[PDB]
């Protein structure tokens, strides 16, 4: 038609013609258990519903032409146990990642970092940098960050806790991260800053081949309402958009995830953020030399 | 009472009486179509249910008494036929344009710009300008602005898309207005300069006689989620009655209309957003010399 | 566990040994009366659920730790008529302030801040001084604030209504209070100064023995949907918690109650966002010196 969309780059015949390939993992695990709502196994769908919808290809105003990118859906990862559910999503995350694409998760809840983590410590051995994008600091004794930091391979130095909440953290949490030399750039901060600005420096810690992992409960509920565990305060979607943009460009940004999407909770302008969350990142991602 | 708000001002024995007259379009099309929601032929009911209510006319924030205007209400467009609808409209609209009254225009769907449009050519024979807030740009080859730019009389000079996000539009559609000399201003423009920084400066293209065309799906879903095709980012609520109040006190905005209102998907907050936005135009009108 | 929150604070054996009591007030009678929705009686309740699971009580972001302090709910006060309710209401503020201590007060309905004004005008005779946070004057011939202002010992030079907004105020309603000496700050100058700012400000024209009163619906309805009348504009969730913060921190403010809260209208974010609020006077309080 006369407006191409996101769906127009899934011409790859298959999935190693892709530049970016779309995982599901449509399990509730994550912050469901931290007072949470049942639902976000349903996000994989919610998000697939629009990304057939959304998203021009050829953006006028920020002056990107994203035609170029292949895009394919490597579908949802399928288990009869979470155990393995999260083994099989390591070990595609890799394929990917051993290849030189770049992965995108979409999920479901937060459990899904720990294996996609562990994709990335695979793959860049001894040279991982890991920002988790979040409200809360998911490092409770298990929590995805928490079984990263316990890596051998992994320098918590290299590892950064962007945009959580001081009403919504522990004391031994943070004293966890801290003592193993990780990175808290708290809410307050990121918006003294800039949340662009915030984000640059913090993969000037993160440095190469970094994980960018983007739980979508650390937007403001009244952006992003439908997720397990709603925000009073938090990012605005146009910095969750311009984040991911500069995300997108950053050419040491080498996967990325998305946690906690929950449509049972809310399921049109949710999804439709999450969305345009990845499409601002397809467009960073175009302009990568 | 001790509070006269904007039902107080509906004080006109017949039409002919008022300074503004309120004509109601209760027709869905427009946005519905782009992927949007049916129910904004519901908008002008649930407007009057709160026009009833709000606004109270002596404003001592803004230090504008709205007391000596008279507001007329004169009804829904009727026809049995949604081209008979249109022209209806457009007929009416060009007699209160005609005799020097200000119309305003509560849909209904974005498809009622185009007989509005063309009673503004009519009144104002080769001398109209238009502006449309809106998060889309309408020009599909139909949608109101490609009809009312393939007027001959219409000058695309003084066509402003205000607030259209990127997005959400085609490489064709912008390279359309442009190739007919008509201005983009990006949302991300107008939040740089600020809303009403922005709007001056579309009024300054406009010119005389300029149609101020609001679609209110141009405002965020987290202060305007009762919209046919609800935005993630967008104007906010503030920005849209600051806005209205600059149109109010601009002698050159000769009508206004507002579409999109649809009470399906959202039928309270949404629609006091609507009537507030009325109301501050009615507060700027009042400051006319 | 590993993250103590507000609900470890509830120490106290019996209520004398607490530092700040709460006291719910389960009655709609407030802005239901202005057009708004039954079900502010619902707020004790809803506020109750969120109080036993939110709020980090050493708060990293904010560098305060609030582990020192002991908190005691009271419970709600009850009666056969509402008359009999205001009074006991009343009686009770007054012998939590007589012996030091700080009341707090969980609405329901505006109407509340009646008799809690009173029992600060008992309890520090001709040396009161009240702030209502609203977006209503809540003056009309009764409303809290007319009957608090009628008060022979208050002085109206110390009475300040805060983020009120020009739209919702009648031109008798702010001449009542100018000509008591009361001073209106309009949303828009808050807006302008800052909250935390403007709220500083206002806090000097209240002086001693301050009674800080919090009305919900002077936040936006983006941020606090669930009230009997909500905004469309107004204070972000954000302000509301720098502003408690503030009050907190202020040795003068020596009551604080939170009105309008209505789960029937919306139940899951505005009532945590009116549990944070507390949360952060809690944390400014435990700072005071
Ligand atoms: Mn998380
Ligand atoms: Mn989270
Ligand atoms: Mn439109
Ligand atoms: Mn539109
Ligand atoms: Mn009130
Ligand atoms: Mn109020």
């Amino acid at each position: 038609t006369d407006d191409p969309r996101l769906l127009s780059l899934f011409s790859a015949q298959r999935e190693e013609d892709a530049d970016i390939v779309i995982i599901g993992f449509p399990y509730d695990e994550g912050c469901v258990r931290n007072g949470g709502r049942a639902g976000a196994k349903k996000g994989p769908a919610a998000f697939r519903f629009f990304l057939q919808r959304l998203g021009s290809v050829n953006n006028l105003e920020l002056n990107v032409d994203a035609s170029h990118l292949k895009l394919y859906d490597a579908g949802d990862i399928t288990a009869s146990t979470l155990e393995e559910a999260h083994e099989k999503l390591e070990s595609k995350v890799f394929t990917v990642l051993a290849r030189g694409a770049f992965p995108f998760v979409i999920g479901g809840g937060n459990d899904q970092s720990a294996p996609n983590g562990r994709a990335m410590l695979r793959a860049f051995p001894g040279d991982v940098g890991v920002i988790n994008v979040d409200s809360h600091l998911d490092v409770r004794p298990g929590t995805p960050f928490r079984q990263l930091l316990e890596e051998s391979s992994f320098s918590g130095k290299r590892f950064v806790e962007f945009a959580c909440q001081g009403s919504q953290c522990g004391a031994l949490h943070a004293q966890y991260v801290r003592d193993h030399q990780g990175h808290l750039m708290w809410l307050s901060e990121v918006r003294k800053k800039g949340a662009v600005a915030a984000l640059e420096d913090a993969f000037g810690l993160t440095g190469k081949n970094t994980f960018f992992s983007f739980d979508v409960d650390s937007l403001k509920s009244s952006d992003m309402p439908g997720v397990s565990c709603p925000a009073a305060v938090g990012l605005s979607a146009q910095e969750a958009f311009d984040m991911c943009f500069l995300a997108g460009k950053t050419p040491t940004v080498m996967m990325m995830d998305m946690s906690e999407l929950n449509p049972l909770v809310e399921e049109y302008r949710s999804p439709r953020v999450a969305v345009y969350m990845f499409y601002h990142f397809v467009l960073g991602f175009a302009t990568r030399p």
